[PDB]
Order: structure tokens, then sequence, then C-alpha cells
């Protein structure tokens, strides 16, 4: 699954749709290799944990979309 031919110079965009405890929202985009952009998206989620609580992710769009919810 998620078949991927990797290339160091590959350019991709990972969309992170965030939903917070009070239901507020925002979308953040990360660019670079699929692996790096993916790593940066989760790193951003981690920075928001202190103020917004633990996060849960549901991957979609074959991995290009990360729907992340914060528990508060
Ligand atoms: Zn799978
Ligand atoms: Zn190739
Ligand atoms: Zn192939
Ligand atoms: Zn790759
Ligand atoms: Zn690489
Ligand atoms: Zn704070």
């Amino acid at each position: 699954m998620h078949h991927h031919h990797h290339h160091a110079m590959e350019e991709v965009t990972i969309k992170a749709n965030l939903i917070f405890a009070n239901a507020s929202t925002q979308t953040a985009e990360f660019k670079g290799t699929f692996e790096k952009a993916t790593s940066e998206a989760y790193a951003y989620a981690d920075t928001l944990k202190k103020d917004n609580g633990e996060w849960t992710v549901d991957v979609a769009d074959k991995g290009y979309t990360l729907n992340i919810k914060f528990a508060g």
C-alpha cells in the first residue's frame, strides 16, 4: 500500500487539517520530499500539543492529507 518510488529531488505538498477541542480549525501545508514534508507536518502538530493537548491523526488522500484532532 502507499506505493512510492522515492527521489531526493521530489517535491510534494502535505496538507494538515487541524481540528481543536473547541472545534476551531486551520490548515497548514508542508513542502519537500514526501518523507520530509510528512515529518514537518507531525513536528508542527507536536509544537501545538502544549496549548492544545494530545493529537490524533487519520491519514487520507493516499497520505497527502493528515487530519489531526487535538484533545484539549
Ligand atoms: Zn496502509
Ligand atoms: Zn526513479
Ligand atoms: Zn510503481
Ligand atoms: Zn519520497
Ligand atoms: Zn531522500
Ligand atoms: Zn501556552
